[PDB]
């Protein structure tokens, strides 16, 4: 899971 | 802006 | 910015 | 778990 | 279960 | 956004 | 953000 | 049980 808030 | 991997 | 590995 | 607020 | 909110 | 394995 | 594994 | 509040 990954969340990339970029 | 937003890249989820879920 | 935010990155998380969950 | 890593949660990087860079 | 799992239950993501991103 | 929200992401459910049930 | 959330991430429950339940 | 695994709960990340993030």
């Amino acid at each position: 899971v990954e969340a990339l808030y970029l």
